[PDB]
């Protein structure tokens, strides 16, 4: 039963730099925890086949050490699960953390003492820890989702949860089966196509997805990359996604048939999902007609490409090019092979499992030996919403978040004090690690402020929440995605959360 200035939940990217800056900058005592047994939280759990980054290499890492980043080096254009691991793990030994967190460990509650100012924190070894301050690291992502199809537990073979991945697993002339055409299916998809005996992709709703153009490199395309990083990150921290290239303002409608598709091919070939989204054209995301354009060219791209038409119309993206841009390494392709199937199971849905396989309504029995899931996660609510996290009065965090979750900034909550959040609701949608710096480094900040100034608590005001949520929903609606995030951009998201700690802390209760 301890007492430390400060706890920390996870040990991904945002853990990690929040231990940082909190043990080394603000010289406090400073406890890491994680469920996993080691760090790098996203990239410690999914080890599937073709996991790989949408973020280009160079961009997906931390920014604020500028020996690390002349140091670290990769293979490809984009980063393998392997590799960030790898990174997460020179980081942590870098900075001298791995001491600092309780691995294998889970936090089980987080009482805050309302007569001590204190958040009394448990572990399911037993201990306790009462801080002054906690930082939710804990994540965009929640529990793993995993429909319950019928008869699942009569199947006699293998079901895998994509973020479940059995490290050394090999499918390998197995009859596969695969749930979910997200950005994990269609990765584990065309990785596992041409290995296995037999693919059966059940698609739901079938997306768009432009060529990733995962290149290799040489140690000469790095040296350029180093040689310009200053460049490269100040652009990045000005930019609204932080993926690395220009975003256009050139509208859709604002040039002709041939050059707009000229650009979209040039961006296709460079590969790339959010350059094609943004990129491109400025108005993708917020003009009708330019939307239509977009999705219109990567449909012809599918009919292109997958040969038999009855395939070519399952795979087939529909409506609103809305959704957040997936990327591929081939994946419309491996339709073609004979052995892949697809099913379309909004047309003829998944009846029940039973011992040898999958069978849908129209009642073929899809021999199957394994059946993985590619079925994603429960939302940012999912990893607070399951604990017991009671804020001044007792008030449990579900309680607060008495319907849709809200934040102030992305970072902090109403009658939840000194208890801050990293990827909190209402939050910046980008390329995240940048994103994470900004957060931890304002929490960092604000912490420092608070000790130094003698404060016992800070919390927003639920005006204040409130105006934020009418922030995030005005300029998502102004979108083609309403038709959870701030939207504004990195760029702008920089100069509030600045604005903010230059203004007094405006929004904030400050005791
Ligand atoms: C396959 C895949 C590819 C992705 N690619 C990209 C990309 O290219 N670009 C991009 O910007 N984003 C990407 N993401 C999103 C990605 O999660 C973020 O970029 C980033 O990894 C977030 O790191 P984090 O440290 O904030 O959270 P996480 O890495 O999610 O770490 C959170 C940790 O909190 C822990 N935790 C939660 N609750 C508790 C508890 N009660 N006790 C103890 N521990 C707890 C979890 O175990 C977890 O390890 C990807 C995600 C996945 C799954
Ligand atoms: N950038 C990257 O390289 C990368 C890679 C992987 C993951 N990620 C991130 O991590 C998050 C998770 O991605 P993900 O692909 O694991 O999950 P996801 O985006 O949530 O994809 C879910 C998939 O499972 C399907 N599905 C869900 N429930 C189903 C059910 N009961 N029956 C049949 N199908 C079902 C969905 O179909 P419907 O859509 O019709 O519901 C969808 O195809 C994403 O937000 C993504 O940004 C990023
Ligand atoms: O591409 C991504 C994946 C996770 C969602 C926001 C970050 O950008």
């Amino acid at each position: 039963t301890h007492t430390v200035d400060a706890v920390v939940i996870g040990a991904g990217f945002g853990g990690i730099y929040a231990v940082h800056k909190l043990h080394h900058e603000l010289g406090l005592t400073t406890v890491g925890f994680d469920k996993a047994d080691g760090p790098g939280g996203t990239w410690y759990w999914n080890r599937y086949p073709g996991a790989l980054s949408d973020t280009e290499s160079h961009l997906y890492r931390f920014s604020f050490d500028r020996d690390l980043l002349q140091e670290s080096t990769w293979k490809t254009t984009y980063i393998t699960q392997p590799e960030i691991l790898e990174y997460l793990e020179d980081v942590v030994d870098r900075f001298d953390l791995r001491r600092h967190f309780k691995f294998g460990t889970e936090v089980t509650s987080a009482l805050y003492l309302d007569d001590e100012n204190l958040w009394e924190v448990t572990t399911d070894h037993g201990e306790v820890y009462r801080a002054k301050y906690v930082v939710n690291a804990v994540g965009l992502l929640s529990a793993i989702n995993f429909p319950n199809l019928p008869g699942l537990d009569t199947f006699e073979g293998e079901t895998i949860h994509t973020a479940a991945w059995p490290e050394g697993k090999s499918l390998a002339g197995r009859r596969v089966g695969v749930i979910g055409t997200g950005s994990t299916g269609q990765q584990v998809i065309t990785s596992l196509a041409p290995e296995v005996e037999h693919l059966t992709v059940f698609v739901r709703t079938p997306q768009y997805s432009v060529p990733v153009g995962n290149r290799p490199v040489n140690p000469e395309q790095i040296a350029e990359i180093k040689a310009d990083y200053d460049r490269i990150w100040e652009r990045a921290k000005n930019s609204a996604v932080a993926f690395g290239f220009e975003e256009s303002t050139l509208p859709a409608m604002s040039v002709s048939e041939e050059e707009r598709n000229r650009i979209f091919q040039e961006a296709w070939d460079h590969g790339g999902g959010f350059r094609f989204m943004f990129g491109t054209f400025g108005d993708i995301a917020t003009d009708e007609a330019a939307n239509e354009a977009a999705a219109s060219f990567i449909r012809a791209k599918v009919a292109e490409i997958i040969e038999d038409p009855e395939t070519a119309r399952k795979l087939m993206p529909k409506g609103l090019f809305a959704k957040r841009p997936l990327c591929d390494s081939g994946y419309y392709e491996v339709y073609n092979r004979p052995n892949v199937e697809a099913v379309a199971i909004k047309e003829n849905p998944i009846r029940e499992v039973t011992a040898k396989g999958v069978v849908t309504e129209d009642g073929v029995l899809h021999e199957l030996d394994v059946l993985v899931f590619a079925t994603g996660f429960d939302a940012v609510d999912g990893n607070y919403r399951r604990i017991e996290i009671r804020g001044r009065d007792g008030l449990h965090i579900n309680d607060h978040w008495d319907g849709q979750p809200t934040s102030y900034l992305g970072v902090s909550t109403a009658n939840f004090p000194n208890w801050f959040m990293v990827l909190g609701p209402n939050g910046p949608f980008t390329n995240l690690p940048p994103s994470i710096e900004t957060q931890v480094e304002w929490i960092s900040d604000t912490i420092g402020y608070a000790e130094r100034n003698g404060v016992r608590a800070i919390e927003p005001t639920p005006e204040a929440e409130a105006e934020w949520t009418e922030t995030c929903t005005e300029i998502a609606n102004a979108t083609l995605f309403t038709k959870l995030f701030y939207l504004g951009g990195l760029r702008n998201y920089r100069a509030v959360m600045a604005e903010v700690a230059a203004d007094g802390y405006r929004g904030f209760e400050v005791k």
